């Protein structure tokens, strides 16, 4: 670690981190060692020939977000210097023009979120070895520019260009004279309404094309959005893509398509993913004209093609959907329909490869759960945000994808265990006794936020006893009855976060006895169940359990139990490694209670409590403990003799406490501490009296910079490997002459 | 000037409000005219004959909740002085016995929430004159007491007792030897499992009986709740109520009743109100035994009687329901069923007096709204907490079982026929959503995640809507047509609306508001409005109130083209304006001068103001209330007497004020009420508020100030004692801060 840039080594290339250090010029310490430089989130506004000299070993400069609040001054040839400069990022800098005078060694140039309106030869016709060029957000509702002007041939010379991102800019036409070497052409939100034959004449190599937000369909647009001539459509000629033989991805989101010409995929048997969401294509879904041309598609998205004023009975799926033999996921979010039958999805049932169906936000009230058994390999069923009821009787970031969320539908940690079903945000206020009948073998089940008030008695998941991951978060479930969920003999993950039932009985209040007949349950989350009361004893004997979260409960109220009934409330869980006691409003954990914790614990969090006094001396029973998180507490003091107490602990987060005095016998035991966190306490000074540590957090402590402090800065220098995060945020409170400056940029003994 | 009690005139005598003054003992500082003394919610730990010597004239004493944060120590006859004592409340005092020297003249005695496990004749029986007696929560799960020991017939020579409350007291027998004069008897949650025949005899006079919470059914109980043996209901002998001819009120809420012995009501021609929520009577609802013994019943609650596991297809309503001819209110919550069709409700359509139909929490999937026309006196239809879809092509003095709040906001109910459709699944407004409804005047569509794009044709089917509640939805109204099919509309509530159609340059269009000639209120709180897109003049001759909090005026008035100066000047009639929570720091001078001069209340509390230009108030002749609480104001003005003569109330608590100017208000002065609490005042140098003529000022609040009480304060504390016509509230919150020997209480010291 040198000041002002924390330094670390990756590969045979030294990287320098000077981001968010608030500096106003190119730093000084940066040795010729450095090869990739990071300068983002600063207050720099000047870049000269002198800024970058001597460093010639540099291949890269980050430099985005400068200054942070005219723009940022770049001098003709301030970079012409370095013959190693590969990548050069300059996003969000308020640049008026394209840096005049630039290195040829440049491969990947970024220039987005600036004020470049002229695109000129004088700027970029020299960077031949340019590969990836980004230029989104440059004439995007600035009104000091009608069109992003591009001068002819500004792309025909950059013969090594693979990627061009002109998305989110104001062009009316498609830039002529591009290089045939192109592979990705991003042009979203560019205001193109006419697409010619010529526009894409001879990019025979192009793989991805992105034409969204052209004539948008402003459902929930996270940015300025303006529709075409009423319900007007982006107008695409049939021979627009004749040449585009090599092509995997097509994103035609928000174009307001009504009719899909099927002449477009005539010469393109390649295409792997089609995005046709936020359009008007209900007719085309039903009359699948193009649906014939796509045998190698694996993912299809037709989401938010719903018609205003409409709520059909059923969803009209063309037969031409059985020509989609390669499909692996289908995305049908927000058609909006009332009932799904076996019939309606008939065309998809003889599709061999289809493994995800996405039906969320379709506000559907009834589905035949049988119809899902006629699939040959499905393990994702997403039905979130529909109106399924209890069943009775019947046996900002531009680097992102705006039109298609890339987060997993289900949690991987769940989609692991087998077939995943998501019934979250539905109307299942209790569990109908027919709720699960005709369901495939379910491994992963989400019932999140159904305000489900079901008394559980162990009957309810009988149709599906083979569940592993079950998520019941945000519900009003009762499980005072000990038979509760016990049908689920294979269950490993129970997520019961935030549950208040409606059947409090006195002396039955909370009854966890039901945990004990699990032979296989590993993760148990009971956060925010507001338990202040057990009628099950303190013995919860289970060797299955590894991790228990017990946040948002009332541990205090239990441990003030006047007859002392609640001491070993966790002893029985012998195999517990991780435990979580945060937000239980704890003041004094009685000594005998703390000593009755699984001797097996690896992590222990008692943070965001009200803790005053910690009896450190009790850490001797916990010899596997690697992490102790005591953050957000009212702790004053630290044991002078940590030696006596532990030799297993690796991480000790203490921040947001009221620690004034850091004692003398720190590092008295082989403390195994690589990571020590003391930031946001009440430290005036660190004495002299106080090599295995790589991290120390001190930021935001009232430092008293008097020379009395200078012992510490000698230690910060003898021991130079131990990194301090945001050094520049460890500051002087005092004295007056000092208040504001960093401990490190401090002229000492004067 | 009274200390410490605020001393009000009421009817013909003097109240003393000494409640909640951190008081530790009764002051002998209260007057002699006082007949009523509230000493509630204080820290008093003792009571003796020296406590209340001086005022034999007292009739009522409060005392409740003393002390706070041990017990209350009453000696034998601390009240035997008080010859004029009618009332005496003593609830929440950790009392170990019944006080032992009370006067006869007691005719109302409340001793709830104490620690009296036994009732002795030494204490009460010699109190012949009592009329009311409340004894709830005394043996209420102590682990000390199994039983609320009642001396056999302790109540026998209480021959005037009208109201006896014994609720929430573990005694499984109805005490014997009761007084005949009893009209009202409460026995809720007493663990009385069996009601004999001899239990109620001699109570010819009884009009109310309370027996709920015995053999409870524990749905949502907000206290300890313990079911009887297995699923066992209460047991009441056939001839229990043989003698109770005069009974009007009968609570059997949560008794677990499967079966209603229609023989209980043989002698009760009179019964008006029947509470039977929280039992298991789906069947007794299907086939009404009792339903015929009740001609004169006006109110019937059978809420939360559903069967668990079950979600039937229809509700089953005995035709035995048109024998309740008197019926005014019917409550049917938590039957839970899928569908109400016309014929299911045929038996109720032949009732003259029925106005309130309560169908809350039935999770109803669909309804034939036609059925509602076929009702004569229908006013409130309550359909909250159902499942309707878009149609296409702690307190012990309370009622625990019944919700006694208005089902519908009265302001709404006033206009007439009310339909509450809140907490349903109407995610947009179906083109057939209101076909075959009555003419509704008041409509609630709150909390339906309703995303409807409005075009002003969505409401054609019921176009006489005057009060429309649209809070907590996701409604677009950028179309100048939006809602215009509702010409008669008077109140529009759109709090908390965030749409999904943000087009740029249309953004937020507020043009639809120029249509209404009788729109009177409009609540636009919390819409995140920061972008508006029309010609300036919002033009509304009608509109009187605009709530505009939780928006971004700050953002709007910071416009560099000044496009939003005159954003509200077109609202000529407006007299109320709430501009709080806009995070405003500076209101531009021209932006303020373009508020309508008509305003009368202006609210800019809870923003971030530092400076306020008083001398603009001049353009505001009718202004009368100004509220700038929770801003950050520093400086006032020395000539405010010049810039406004209309202004009645000025509120400025929670600001950064320490200097009080040597002008202000004297002689040419601006009326009645001045709040200057939670400021930063050290001292006031009399130069503020001169004794020029007589300033009209009645009331002035200055509590929670950081006061400097050495000698400086000599001038004000004179001024106080001479302007007795100037009320300062809360003299026990006007504290010192400066002299470290004075920091606390004081000003009065
Ligand atoms: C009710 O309770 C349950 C249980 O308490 C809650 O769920 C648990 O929740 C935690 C918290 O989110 C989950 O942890 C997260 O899981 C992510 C995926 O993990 C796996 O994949 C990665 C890579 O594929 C592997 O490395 C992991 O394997 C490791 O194995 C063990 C753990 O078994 C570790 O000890 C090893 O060291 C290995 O790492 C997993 O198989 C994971 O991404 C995530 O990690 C980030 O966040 C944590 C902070 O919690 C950091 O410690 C960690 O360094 C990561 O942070 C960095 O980088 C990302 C980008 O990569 C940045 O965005 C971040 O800022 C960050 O710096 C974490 O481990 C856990 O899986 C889960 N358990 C269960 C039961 O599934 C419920 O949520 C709860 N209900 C609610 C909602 O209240
Ligand atoms: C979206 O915007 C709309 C527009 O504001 C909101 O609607 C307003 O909401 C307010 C605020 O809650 C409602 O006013 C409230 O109305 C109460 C009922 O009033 C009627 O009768 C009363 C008694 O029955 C009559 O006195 C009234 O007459 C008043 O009339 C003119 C007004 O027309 C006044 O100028 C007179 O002086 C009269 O007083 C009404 O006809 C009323 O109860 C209530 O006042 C209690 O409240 C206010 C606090 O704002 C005090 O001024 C007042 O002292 C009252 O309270 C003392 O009393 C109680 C128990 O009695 C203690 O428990 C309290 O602490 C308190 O100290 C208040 O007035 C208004 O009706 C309503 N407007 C409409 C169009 O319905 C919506 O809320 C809003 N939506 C939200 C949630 O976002
Ligand atoms: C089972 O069911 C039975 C009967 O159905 C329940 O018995 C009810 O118990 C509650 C206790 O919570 C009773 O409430 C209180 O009554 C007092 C006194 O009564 C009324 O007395 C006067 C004449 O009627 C008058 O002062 C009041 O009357 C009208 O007054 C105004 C008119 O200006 C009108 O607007 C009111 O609505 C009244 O109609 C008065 O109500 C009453 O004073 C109590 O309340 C209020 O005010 C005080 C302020 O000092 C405040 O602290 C309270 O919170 C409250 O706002 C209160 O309403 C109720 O009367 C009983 N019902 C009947 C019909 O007798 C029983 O509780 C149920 N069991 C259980 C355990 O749930
Ligand atoms: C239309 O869909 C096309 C294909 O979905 C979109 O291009 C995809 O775009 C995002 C770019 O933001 C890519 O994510 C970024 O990629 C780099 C390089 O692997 C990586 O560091 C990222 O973090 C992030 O993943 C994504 O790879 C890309 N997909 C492919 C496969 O080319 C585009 O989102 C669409 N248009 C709009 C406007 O949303
Ligand atoms: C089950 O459903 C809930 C609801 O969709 C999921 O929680 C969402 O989770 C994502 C990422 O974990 C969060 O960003 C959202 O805030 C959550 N939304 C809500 C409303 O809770 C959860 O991921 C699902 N769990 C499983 C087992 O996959
Ligand atoms: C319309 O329905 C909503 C939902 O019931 C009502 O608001 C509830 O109102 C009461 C009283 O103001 C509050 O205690 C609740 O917390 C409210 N909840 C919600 C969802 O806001 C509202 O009162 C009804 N409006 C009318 C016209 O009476
Ligand atoms: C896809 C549908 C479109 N919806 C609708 C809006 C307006 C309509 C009109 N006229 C309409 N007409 C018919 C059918 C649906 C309609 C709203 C709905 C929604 O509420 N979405 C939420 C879910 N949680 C996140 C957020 F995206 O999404
Ligand atoms: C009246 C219904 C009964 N409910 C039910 C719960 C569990 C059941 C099981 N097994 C059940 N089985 C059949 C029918 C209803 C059932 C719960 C539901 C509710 O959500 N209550 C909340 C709503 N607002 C506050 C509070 F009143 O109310
Ligand atoms: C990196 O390049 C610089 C510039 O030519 C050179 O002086 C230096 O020796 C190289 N780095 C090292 C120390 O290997
Ligand atoms: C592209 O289109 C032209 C049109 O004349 C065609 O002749 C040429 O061969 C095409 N190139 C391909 C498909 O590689
Ligand atoms: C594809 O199927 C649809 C509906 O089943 C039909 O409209 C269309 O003609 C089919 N396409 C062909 C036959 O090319
Ligand atoms: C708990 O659930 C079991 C299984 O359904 C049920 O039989 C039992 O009655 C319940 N509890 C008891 C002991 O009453
Ligand atoms: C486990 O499961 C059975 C249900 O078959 C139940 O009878 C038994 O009591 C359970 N044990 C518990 C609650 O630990
Ligand atoms: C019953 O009440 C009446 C008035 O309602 C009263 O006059 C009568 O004395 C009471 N009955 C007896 C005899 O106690
Ligand atoms: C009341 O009506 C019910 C249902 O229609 C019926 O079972 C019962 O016999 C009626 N009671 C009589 C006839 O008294
Ligand atoms: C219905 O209400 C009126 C209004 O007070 C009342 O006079 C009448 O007696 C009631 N009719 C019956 C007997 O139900
Ligand atoms: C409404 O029609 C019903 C038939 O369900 C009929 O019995 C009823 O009398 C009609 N309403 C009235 C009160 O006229
Ligand atoms: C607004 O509504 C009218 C009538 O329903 C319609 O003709 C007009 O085109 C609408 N469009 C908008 C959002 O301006
Ligand atoms: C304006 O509102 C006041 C009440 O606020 C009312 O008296 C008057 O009639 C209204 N006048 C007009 C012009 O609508």
């Amino acid at each position: 670690r040198s000041y002002p840039c924390d330094e670390k080594k990756q590969n045979d290339s030294v990287i320098a981190e000077c981001s968010n250090r608030r500096l106003q010029e190119v730093p000084q310490t940066v040795g010729k060692y450095v090869t990739e430089l990071d300068l983002s989130d600063n207050f720099i506004t000047h870049i000269t020939n002198e800024s970058f000299q001597g460093l010639q070993n540099l291949t890269k400069i980050n430099l985005n977000h400068n200054p942070n609040v005219n723009g940022l001054n770049i001098t003709d040839g301030a970079f012409l210097n370095l013959k190693n400069l590969r990548e050069l990022l300059l996003e969000d800098n308020q640049l008026p023009q394209i840096p005049s005078g630039l290195p040829e060694s440049l491969t990947e140039l970024s220039l987005i979120q600036n004020n470049i309106y002229n695109i000129t030869k004088e700027g970029i016709s020299r960077l031949i070895n340019l590969k990836n060029l980004y230029l989104a957000w440059n004439c995007y509702f600035n009104k000091v520019c009608e069109k992003t002007n591009i001068e002819d041939g500004v792309f025909e010379t950059l013969t090594n260009l693979e990627l061009l991102s002109l998305s989110f800019n104001s062009l009316s036409h498609v830039p002529p004279k591009l290089p045939s070497s192109l592979r990705k052409l991003f042009l979203s939100n560019t205001q193109i309404k006419y697409i010619s034959e010529e526009d894409f004449k001879g990019l025979i190599n192009l793989t991805l094309l992105d034409l969204s937000g052209n004539c948008p369909r402003c459902f929930n647009a996270p940015f300025p959005c303006v529709p075409c001539d009423g319900g007007a459509s982006i107008n695409i000629d049939r021979f627009a893509f004749q040449n585009l033989t090599q092509l995997r991805y097509l994103n035609l989101s928000s174009t307001s398509l009504r009719k899909i010409n099927a002449a477009w995929f005539k010469n393109m048997p390649h295409l792997k993913v089609l995005d046709l969401e936020f359009n008007y294509l209900v007719g085309e879904i039903a009359s699948g004209a193009f649906l014939t041309m796509l045998p190698r598609l694996e993912i299809l998205d037709l989401s938010f093609n719903y018609i205003k004023g409409s709520y059909p009975q059923h969803i009209n799926i063309s037969r031409n959907f059985s020509k989609l033999l390669s499909l692996r996921a289908l995305h049908l979010r927000g058609y909006v329909f009332q009932e799904l039958r076996e019939d309606d999805f008939q065309p998809l049932m003889q599709l061999p490869n289809l493994s995800t169906i996405n039906l969320g936000i379709n506000f559907i009230k009834q589905i035949d759960f049988k119809l899902f058994q006629n699939f040959s390999n499905l393990e994702i069923i997403y039905l979130s945000e529909n109106r399924i009821s209890p069943l009775v009787k019947d046996t900002f970031d531009p680097h992102s994808n705006f039109y298609h969320f890339t987060r997993p539908l289900i949690k991987p940690q769940c989609a692991a265990y087998g077939k995943a079903l998501d019934l979250s945000l539905n109307s299942i206020f209790f569990i109908g006794p027919n709720q699960f009948e005709n369901l495939p073998d379910i491994a992963c089940l989400n019932l999140s936020a159904n305000s489900n008030a079901q008394v559980l008695s162990g009957t309810e998941f009988s149709a599906i006893p083979h569940v592993k991951y079950l998520d019941l978060t945000n519900n009003r479930l009762d499980f005072d009855n000990a038979s509760a969920l016990t049908e689920l003999s294979d269950l490993e993950v129970l997520d019961l976060s935030y549950n208040s039932h409606y059947f409090r009985i006195a002396g039955v209040t909370h009854h966890l006895e039901f945990i004990q007949n699990f032979t296989n349950l590993k993760v148990l989350n009971l956060s925010h169940n507001n338990i202040y009361t057990l009628t099950d004893k303190y013995n919860l004997e289970s060797k299955s359990l590894v991790e228990l979260v017990f946040s948002g409960n009332r541990l205090d109220i239990l441990w003030n139990d006047d007859d002392n009934r609640y001491i070993s409330i966790f002893k029985g869980l012998k195999n517990l490694t991780r435990l979580d006691l945060s937000l239980n409003r704890l003041k004094h954990i009685p000594n005998e209670a703390f000593l009755n914790l699984p001797a097996s614990l690896t992590e222990l969090h008692i943070n965001d409590n009200m803790l005053k006094f910690f009896n450190w001396t009790l850490l001797q029973q916990f010899p596997r403990l690697e992490l102790l998180d005591l953050r957000g507490n009212k702790l004053l003091f630290l044991t002078d003799s940590l030696s006596d107490f532990t030799s297993s602990l690796r991480t000790l987060l203490l921040s947001h406490n009221r620690i004034s005095h850091l004692p003398s016998g720190f590092l008295s035991e082989v403390s195994s501490l690589k990571h020590l966190d003391l930031s946001s306490n009440l430290l005036k000074t660190i004495n002299k009296s106080a090599t295995k540590l790589s991290m120390l957090e001190l930021h935001g402590n009232p430092f008293e910079c008097t020379c009395d402090i200078g012992d510490f800065r000698r230690w910060m220098d003898e021991h130079l490997n131990v990194k301090i995060p945001r050094l520049v945020d460890v500051i002087c409170a005092s004295p007056g002459d000092q208040r504001g400056k960093s401990i490190v940029s401090l002229e000492l003994t004067t």
